[PDB]
């Protein structure tokens, strides 16, 4: 059908703990892109922090970088034959040039090229009723995979999935999951598949109960920086503020390895006396490449993967926020219905 | 013959300054030989332990950069295999040699409830005597003074398992911050191992003595505003606030810092930083027995030439003194357990 | 109770297909060591490659070097209160010097110190009634550990152990494995719990019983070089003859890894066209460290690896050789009863 | 203007004579360019090619070492940002740039059903005119000339990426066994990289253009009863058995060997050794485009200096001969491409 001259977007502006509804000129695909109808899009915490101050990006954005759509409309190069009409595609987050250096070594999370930006973060996001996408940054969802799964296995399934394979765990390794919810409960699955035995926190009984529901071997209620330590080999940290982190790097293992996988608090202290005479390792962990995406798309088609999203109305999106930093969200949410505007 | 006590320097935990008495000359247990000193470094983080940023048990002496000869033997030890005028140097961590971490060759890990590191309790090298786990002793090759070797064990050996830890060659590009003893042996180290070295520090000799021994390039100032000059590894051997927040601007994009340093007992860093740009934070402490056995090889060699001086093992606490005040040239090393 | 002057043991001459029972001093126990007596000696096949040439030993040696049993003399350094009467121990099969560079790095395995060598590879082994241990290659076995198991697992789930480590497999990795016997079952148990997804071929109709038994994945009743690769992730060839070792190099993954672990053949050709286009990774892997067999032992106490011996007589290890070359043994075999001589 | 065809070089299967034709000049589809070639390196795989010991498809065009011009445009490729008269190299594997083994990084594996690495089916450079997608393109940074930058997609990107995958540093002891036109840019690498070298070679002048470039020793002899010197590893740049039975003598406990040659397309090992040693040998394939770019930077500021002489396009027979019996004295490249 007929692309639209203008569609609605929700625009973040620096300074509003709200995001604005306006009127988006419908854009036209550049060389190599193509323009996305979208179908469904995650809701990630990362907003909040983003709407919050503690994440700045630039102003006048539409933030939102799950993201799920048909393609619309074609760019030069891009032959409509192709990618056909009612295909659905997943979009990389990251939305990496592809040929710079930090994409030809594997690393294609980590582009910063000139010419793009991390979607979400300035580049057109998910909150909208269309975007672009590069054809490299598009991945077919195998049939049956839902729309809504589909959105959330490109960040709430792809990141704690990158970080856990930079942890290399397997059967023998004992891990720690702090923070068990969007990522989290994806994080017990994909650990209890590469494996690991697992043990899980989160404030929530529902995030608790799903946890329990999903393998975690040991789904604790309780964690005082006096219980004394289980030495696992590898916490993953998904809260990532100065109680949790404290936390966890009591926990770990002597060189043992922990991620603060969250953004919960943009500084973050170590006790260094311990970190240099246990020869702990910190690691950061971004989004995910696109190998890992191909990867655990692979594994959500196998089942093994078992996303766990709620939709709603993309109308609704500020109160699901709402929502969202009260905690009163069982796993992940999904904005669908775009046409509800 | 030994004598039955003999004169060493007590840390007593509230003081600021260790004390001098007489303290027991140890009975040598089995596999244990007992060493009179011949040369005890003094290394920086026995002022953080005097100043309190590092807890050791009180009633401790402190010395851990330690190199003697066998004067008394153990049940189990051959004297023919150690002979008495043998220079050794001690292991600082002083591992058990047995225990999970010591055989997976992270001995310098050792936590085995028998014994501690050198120094912050097991009886360090601030004293005329002390006992060896004699698994935990090096024969000092010949041409390798006592002073240099006992450096070695330390100011050396650490650095050393730092940078190998940073999987470094001729390729890579790298910053240290932080040139007294440890770092000037970390510029040779990284030297050798092929790195483009840049160095900074605040004392102009030291970082004279970084030009000398072949930095590549010697920063004269290096503030938060200056632009990252993207390194692959940094290693911050000040590891306070200023220097981390100096290592984590200046390293590449997933590159690596290790902060070396006991500078500080507490360290903070950008987390949507450190997270957007994968960043790696490593701690590395001591050395490795397998690392003692390759520096002391190369410090035979001549590739690494441990920068010292001596003083009187009668002025330690002077010269102690001169090293919180930044006034020791590299690192001071004590002679002469006699004098007194 | 009193330690005899003399005592039986099967001494190995180069040039003779049998063991001969021998009169044996005593060893008198050298500073840091203590004498055994043999409680379970286990059968290796590697034993019948010595035997029969392909693994060339000093001769005038006795063999075995699976072994355990109980201290009854103490060498100088050996306090008896640290060692007591009827404790069982496991000797560290390489017999490492300990500390030397190859030892203190780990890889203690590769000790090749000029003062000792591997236990029935010249060093007086485990086929006799005592033998000599150095107090730093014993290991307590944990109570419930029987003797027979406890012998197996330093050697038949040992290397297999170690070699698995360095395949860095997990839960996502899909590995083969060649050759299911005495290493061979262990093999599989020890891949299954660290997560991999395993096939397993064997020739012995009760030995891939023993594997399907064990939670192989698959087990595969046949095997020509024409089966298109199914491009495993790592490949354990535990019999590494020509035929095997062409099956594995086709079956593995591009610059994926394989490990010939057995010496069925002393040389072994690959193509190399294709082992340089498709960058395949060979790795030599011996026996196991003693971090690794510390690691093994609480596996095998926690039940995880439930290592399969049999018992059998002493007296009868020739004839017991005899049925291991013609291939009768289900699993491995360990002798015992050694006052029946 | 473009001709509809041009001169080529093809390998018919079953002669050990690549034959001069008339071939068509391809049209540039989606992404790609068609280059008019200025520089085609002569490898010593298009040997093995001819004698048969390493099969491509008949009918093919042979050259992968390319260096071009951009000469006409297919579907999507903007002219102002692939300038015609700009110097492009090839990335001989020539990925596809998006399959799982490319996004890997591991594109130097790419088996996509779209393409083949050049000069193994895909269009190679013994011809006038080829075609490229262009992003397997690399822009000929100035002063690097068209020869040395047509030799660098392999004879050095090829030993940078085996040396890479080898993880060796200034403390690194290492042999490298052939010292042709891989050889001699594998010791810069070696050198660049800190590395010890040691460099054998049966040809004189090959090993003094190895000690030229810094190989600490040059061996005049290598045989199987010398006893091992106990590398960390061991490039064997040759890859018959004779060089790998030297290679896994030569070779330390645990240590690496990798057989970057293609002299015999079998090789055996002793598997007793390889076991108790636990010996690791390696395949490594071309270079990936992340090391392309690298080794153009490297080449660029001067750090490695590839050894290059220029022949005629018309005399590619001949002097293929030459190299077949080592009379090229490190790697020859052709230019030229209008004498006909
Ligand atoms: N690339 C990345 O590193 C990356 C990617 C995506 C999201 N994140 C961050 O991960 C964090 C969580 O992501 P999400 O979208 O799943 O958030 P979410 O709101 O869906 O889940 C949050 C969970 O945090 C739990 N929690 C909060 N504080 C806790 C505490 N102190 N102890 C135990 N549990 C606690 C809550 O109970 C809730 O179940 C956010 O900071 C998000 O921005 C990081
Ligand atoms: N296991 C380990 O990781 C380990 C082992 C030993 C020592 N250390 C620590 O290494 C650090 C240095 O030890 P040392 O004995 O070499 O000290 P030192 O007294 O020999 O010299 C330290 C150098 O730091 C320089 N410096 C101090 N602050 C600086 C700054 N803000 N900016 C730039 N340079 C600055 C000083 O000028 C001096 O040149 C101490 O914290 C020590 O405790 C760590
Ligand atoms: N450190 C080491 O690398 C190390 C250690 C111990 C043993 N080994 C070697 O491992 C090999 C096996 O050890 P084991 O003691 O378990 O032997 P075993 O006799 O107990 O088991 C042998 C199994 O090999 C199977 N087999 C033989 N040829 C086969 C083939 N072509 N295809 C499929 N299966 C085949 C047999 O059916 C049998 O089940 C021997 O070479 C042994 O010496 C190596
Ligand atoms: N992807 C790869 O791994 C890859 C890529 C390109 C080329 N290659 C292979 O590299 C090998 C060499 O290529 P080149 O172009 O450098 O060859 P070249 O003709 O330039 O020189 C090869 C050198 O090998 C030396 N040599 C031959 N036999 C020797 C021996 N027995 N002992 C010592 N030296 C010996 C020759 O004297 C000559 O100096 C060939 O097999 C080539 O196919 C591999
Ligand atoms: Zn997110
Ligand atoms: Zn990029
Ligand atoms: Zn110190
Ligand atoms: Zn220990
Ligand atoms: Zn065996
Ligand atoms: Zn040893
Ligand atoms: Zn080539
Ligand atoms: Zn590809």
């Amino acid at each position: 059908g007929k692309v639209p001259e203008t569609h609605k977007g929700y625009v973040f502006t620096s300074g509003s703990s709200r995001l604005t509804l306006k009127d988006v000129p419908t854009y036209k695909p550049g060389p190599g892109e193509v323009l996305l109808k979208l179908e469904a899009s995650g809701v990630c915490h990362s907003d909040l922090h983003i709407l919050q101050g503690s994440f700045p990006i630039p102003s006048n954005s539409v933030l939102g970088h799950e993201i799920t759509g048909t393609v619309v409309a074609y760019g030069l190069g891009v032959d409509p034959k192709t990618y056909p009409e009612g295909q659905l595609y997943a979009a990389h987050g990251p939305n990496p040039c592809g040929s710079c250096r930090e994409c030809r070594s594997g690393k294609d999370n980590l582009c910063h090229a000139e010419n793009r930006t991390n979607y979400g973060l300035g580049y057109p996001g998910g909150y909208q009723q269309y975007t672009l996408a590069k054809v490299h940054n598009l991945i077919k969802v195998p049939d049956g995979v839902g729309a809504a799964i589909a959105a959330v296995t490109t960040d709430a399934v792809l990141t704690p999935y990158h970080a856990f394979k930079k942890a290399d765990i397997n059967g023998l390794s004992k891990i720690l999951i702090i923070g068990l919810g969007g990522l989290g409960i994806n994080a017990v699955q994909i650990a209890k598949a590469m494996g690991a035995h697992v043990t899980a926190y989160d404030l929530k009984e529902s995030s608790r109960q799903l946890a329990r529901q999903f393998g975690a071997d040991v789904v604790l209620e309780s964690l005082t920086l006096d219980d004394a330590s289980k030495e696992y080999d590898f916490v993953a940290d998904i809260v990532s503020i100065q109680s949790t982190f404290d936390l966890a790097l009591k926990q770990v293992k002597s060189n043992g390895l922990v991620i603060p996988l969250g953004l919960g608090s943009p500084k973050l202290t170590f006790d260094q006396n311990d970190l240099l005479v246990r020869e702990i390792r910190i690691l950061g962990s971004f989004w995910g490449t696109s190998l890992d995406q191909a990867e655990v798309f692979d594994l959500v088609k196998s089942g093994a993967f078992k996303p766990q999203v709620e939709t709603g109305k993309f109308k609704d999106l500020n109160e699901i926020l709402e929502k969202l930093e009260k905690g009163q969200i069982k796993s992940r949410l999904v904005l669908t219905d775009f046409d509800d505007i």
